[PDB]
């Protein structure tokens, strides 16, 4: 199962890890992607997860959007986890860099409650522009299921742990 995680709360765990490397090692039931509404996995966590699937995630995602249209900001969809996980839960956190409502971050984290255990990044962090300290706070105050957070950046991981209330 998951190893080397620091326990933050009853159900939230954290580790300084590359989520792609973590997914390839654990092969969890669910890996969360930091998706956008179009499921265009160009960069950040999404670009990295998609590249690890040899673009199979993007081919599947394009078929999903052709059938269903875009997701909502704060919404999600369950697709294949390919070589990374049984499933990928594509969750759209608000992109502050595109002027989206930060208040939608709680709605985005609520999607995690439909899964007993997840490997996930901090939603709306990184290239999505939100404060990762705030994202972690919303995560611990919203997610009730078991969430294993992978934080790519060591310096950010240390800041998140050392500032955790
Ligand atoms: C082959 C190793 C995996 C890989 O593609 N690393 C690049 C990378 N990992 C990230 C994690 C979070 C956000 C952006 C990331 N970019």
């Amino acid at each position: 199962s998951f190893s080397g995680y620091l326990k933050l709360t009853d159900n939230v765990y954290i580790k300084n890890a590359d989520i792609v490397e973590e997914a390839k090692k654990v092969k969890p039931t669910v890996v969360v992607n930091a998706a956008n509404v179009y499921l265009k996995h160009g960069g950040g966590v999404a670009g990295a997860l998609n590249k690890a699937t040899n673009n199979a995630m993007q081919v599947e995602s394009d078929d999903y959007i052709a059938t269903n249209g875009p997701l909502k900001v704060g919404g999600s969809c369950v697709l294949s986890g390919h070589n990374l996980a049984k499933h990928c839960l594509h969750v759209v956190g608000p992109n502050v860099n595109k002027g989206e409502d930060i208040q939608l971050l709680k709605s985005a984290y609520e999607n995690f409650n439909q899964h007993e255990v997840l490997l996930a990044p901090l939603l709306s962090a990184g290239i999505f522009g939100a404060d990762p300290i705030h994202s972690l706070r919303v995560c611990v105050d919203t997610v009730r299921t078991n969430v294993y957070l992978a934080v790519f950046d060591k310096n950010l991981y240390d800041k998140l742990v050392s500032s955790f209330l």
